[PDB]
This record gives structure tokens, C-alpha cells and sequence, in this order.
């Protein structure tokens, strides 16, 4: 009983004033800047990057505890509302508090499958699950294992604030356990798709109180929770629900640029014939696939690193039978403002840039004038380069043995680099009064810049022969 007046428990809270879609929002990073576009020499290869900008907005319910097999968060505990919370580390209520009714939502069970709970608290709580589980196996004792629910998420990585807000979890559970490189997609020079395999074996929901005071014993007076910490920036919130099981997490992670790789990945992960694309099977040797488990029952830090996805697989698939006798651990839970009984959501806002590239291979020309006669070519072709608006700027480049007399079997290379476009050969026989003048033996236009661009003529001055093959 304050002098602030708002002595009544039940008055206190739903007298207290903040925004529910604020007191757990998590506004991401402020990006205002970078460039539309850009190439880039590394290797025999020409890299084409290109610069979105994009906000990914999430308003979470289904939160992921930290300490999987560790942290204690159940129906009933009574957590503020501040920014702690949304750290995954957030702050606790400890006041005397009134019994409480539990329900798992386990199959074949509608309607036995609830307990009361005297004394909320963890190990209350827990073992009360534990003797509402065994119960189950009781009423199920020929099965010892059953089916998890899996939800499956999953998304290619261009910030550690996107990702997280994607898969819905800690950024930095994600760059310990799968080891995220960041800088390097944030670079394009690695890409990255992680997968989100969360194994769900049931849950347990805490009965909606009809009222606050329905829970804290009448000695607790709202002004000990005012004193507990409550606030416009500390609306108490109680564990509506929570989820057991684990979550498998992959991370498909490669150094390749080729536009085909979240391509490619999809293909390789719902295992698509096209995967045995000769391409695919490129862009798949630099790829290294880690998959680890987390959540419980599961050797601590183990971890799997294979270029053969099948390993991947055994993983995941291992992991959906549920023992309904081993311990199941939290690993999401969803709570509820008090005063307003409402659902407690975070949200998650934030602007991202998209990486997007496609990669270039080089490739070199080769004449043969095997030749009755004298000709002379012209070879020209532009290479492209990026201004700082992301524009294309066409460099216009041609062989300085344009214009020049050719005998009786020639022989030269040109050597063009990987960002050459509006690539034209042009061989003109030269019976004639000048080149302008000359007939054409070959004249291919916008070639292809394949591996190897190889230009030959051969024939008589009268009857002219000429072909063009490509690698």
C-alpha cells in the first residue's frame, strides 16, 4: 500500500500504463549506405555483386530459450517486460504464489492430461511434467517412442541481425555453435544458408488467470512487486506456454558466387534430380555442410562437418524419434502480460542488404588462317566495369593486329579477359582495293565468352571456308 495510492495488487497492473508493442521490441541495426553494384577480379573469374536494400519485420510469439539443456524458464514464472528478457537472459519474479493447473499438449490424452501445482516453481513445475510424462507412458506403455514436430525454417545469411530475426533466435548462439563467418558473406566471398530443424516432442501451457491477484498469495501486496521491479518498463509477464524438445541446425556454407547457389542448395537439400547438374557438382566442392543438436539430450558441442550431404541427413532424420522416457528440455516458451491477459510479442525490425552475384570465366581466342590467300581481321569487344552509382561502363578494347595482313597459315591467341562483352570476331578476305572493300569469310557478332572462343578460316580465294567452335 504506497502513498502513490495504488495499493490494491490488482490495481496496480491493470492501472499501469506502457505499450505492449514496444516494452519487447528489438529495432535492429540503422544501415543508410553502400553501392547498387559492383565487379571484382579474384581468380580466372569475374565477380558481379549487386546492392538491395531490405526490412525484414517480425513480430514474434514463439520465444527460444538460451540454456537449452541448462536455463529454467516454465508455466508460471513471472519474468518483466525489458530489453533482458528479449536477450534471452531476462529478469525474474520470486512472491509467494497460489496454485496453478498445467497441461501438456500430449496426443491421446484430452482431458487427463492436467496437474495442479501448490507452489509454482521450477522444480515444482518440472516434476510435476515428470509425473504428468510418466503418467503417459503409463496410458502408452507399448510405445516408447513417437514422432516429434518438426518446423522447418530456413534462409541464406546477410547480417547476423538478419538471420536472427529470420530463423527467430540469439545471433550469437548461431556464430558459436555453426560458426558463422559474417564479414565473409557480408563480403559475398562466402554464402551462407543456415537450416532451422526445431524438434518438438510437446509442451505445456499455464491456465490463463482470470485475474493477477489469482496468482501471487494475498500477503503479496502489488507494492512488492513495484518493488520487485514491475514498471511502465517492467509489465510482468507469466510463461502462458512452453515448448520441449530440440532443434537441429545446419549451415550450408561455400565460397562460390554462382547466382545457383541457394539454387543449387535447394536442389541439394530436398535432394532434386537436378542436383546431379555438372554445374551444381561444381559450386558443391567448395561447400563445407555443419550440423549440430541442440537442446538436450545430445552430447554437448558435437558437431558434424561433411561435403557429402548425406551425412547431414542420418542427422536430421536420427532426430525426429521422440523417447517419451529420456528427459526433454525448454527451448521456446510464450508469455502473457498481465494486466491484459494479452500475448506478449517482440518486435524485430530491421533494414538488411542483400547480396546477389553471378560469376564470369575467362577465355582466350584463336585464329587459323589456314588460307589460300591473305586476310586480315578485326577483333573488338568492350570490357565492363562499375561506376559508383552501380552503372555499367563499356571500355571498348580491340586487338592491335586489326587491319593487318595474314599469310598462308597464321597463329595467335587473344587473350580476353572475364569481363568482356559485345564480343565480335570478323575475318575479311582480302582480294580488293582496301579493307572496307573486302569479302567477309566470317563475321560473328555478340559472341559468347566460353572458354575457348576459337576462330578458323580456311579455303581458296574464290571458295572461302570458315567455323567457329566454343568450349
Amino acid at each position: 500500500d504506497i502513498t502513490d495510492k495504488n495499493q490494491s495488487i490488482d490495481s496496480g497492473i491493470s492501472s499501469l500504463s506502457y505499450n505492449r508493442n514496444e516494452v519487447l521490441a528489438s529495432n535492429g541495426d540503422k544501415i543508410e549506405s553502400f553501392v547498387p553494384k559492383e565487379g571484382k577480379k579474384a581468380g580466372n573469374k569475374f565477380i558481379v555483386v549487386e546492392r538491395q536494400k531490405r526490412s525484414l519485420t517480425t513480430s514474434p510469439v514463439d520465444i527460444s530459450i538460451i540454456d537449452s539443456v541448462n536455463d529454467r524458464t516454465y508455466p508460471g514464472a513471472l519474468q518483466l517486460a525489458d530489453k533482458a528478457l528479449v536477450e534471452n537472459r531476462p529478469t525474474i519474479l520470486m512472491v509467494k504464489r497460489k496454485p496453478i493447473n498445467i497441461n501438456i499438449d500430449l496426443p491421446g490424452l484430452k482431458g487427463e492430461n492436467s496437474i495442479k501445482v501448490d507452489d509454482p516453481t521450477y522444480g515444482k513445475v518440472s516434476g510435476a511434467i515428470d509425473e504428468l510424462v510418466s503418467k503417459w507412458n503409463e496410458k502408452y506403455s507399448s510405445t516408447h517412442t513417437l514422432p516429434a514436430r518438426t518446423q522447418y525454417s530456413e534462409s541464406m545469411v546477410y547480417s547476423k541481425s538478419q538471420i536472427s530475426s529470420a530463423l527467430n533466435v540469439n545471433a550469437k548462439v548461431l556464430e558459436n555453435s555453426l560458426g558463422v563467418d559474417f564479414n565473409a558473406v557480408a563480403n559475398n566471398e562466402k554464402k551462407v544458408m543456415i537450416l532451422a530443424y526445431k524438434q518438438i516432442f510437446y509442451t505445456v501451457s499455464a491456465d490463463l488467470p482470470k485475474n493477477p491477484s489469482d496468482l501471487f498469495d494475498d500477503s503479496v501486496t502489488f507494492n512488492d512487486l513495484k518493488q520487485k521491479g514491475v514498471s511502465n518498463e517492467a509489465p510482468p509477464l507469466m510463461v502462458s506456454n512452453v515448448a520441449y524438445g530440440r532443434t537441429i541446425y545446419v549451415k550450408l556454407e561455400t565460397t562460390s558466387s554462382s547466382k545457383d547457389v541457394q539454387a543449387a542448395f535447394k536442389a541439394l537439400i530436398k535432394n532434386t534430380d537436378i542436383k546431379n547438374s555438372q554445374q551444381y557438382k561444381d559450386i558443391y566442392e567448395n561447400s563445407s555442410f555443419t550440423a549440430v543438436v541442440l537442446g538436450g539430450d545430445a552430447q554437448e558441442h558435437n558437431k558434424v562437418v561433411t561435403k557429402d550431404f548425406d551425412e547431414i541427413r542420418k542427422v536430421i532424420k536420427d532426430n525426429a524419434t521422440f523417447s517419451t522416457k529420456n528427459p526433454a528440455y525448454p527451448i521456446s516458451y510464450t508469455s502473457v502480460f498481465l494486466k491484459d491477459n494479452s500475448v506478449a510479442a517482440v518486435h524485430n525490425k530491421t533494414d538488411y542488404i542483400e547480396t546477389t552475384s553471378t560469376e564470369y570465366s575467362k577465355g582466350k581466342i584463336n585464329l587459323d588462317h589456314s588460307g589460300a590467300y591473305v586476310a586480315q581481321f578485326e577483333v573488338a569487344w568492350d570490357e565492363v566495369s562499375y561506376d559508383k552509382e552501380g552503372n555499367e561502363v563499356l571500355t571498348h578494347k580491340t586487338w592491335d593486329g586489326n587491319y593487318q595482313d595474314k599469310t598462308a597459315h597464321y597463329s595467335t591467341v587473344i587473350p580476353l579477359e572475364a569481363n568482356a562483352r559485345n564480343i565480335r570476331i570478323k575475318a575479311r578476305e582480302c582480294t580488293g582495293l582496301a579493307w572496307e572493300w573486302w569479302r567477309d569469310v566470317i563475321s560473328e557478332y555478340d559472341v559468347p565468352l566460353t572458354n575457348n572462343i576459337n576462330v578458323s578460316i580456311w579455303g581458296t580465294t574464290l571458295y572461302p571456308g570458315s567455323s567457329i567452335t566454343y568450349n
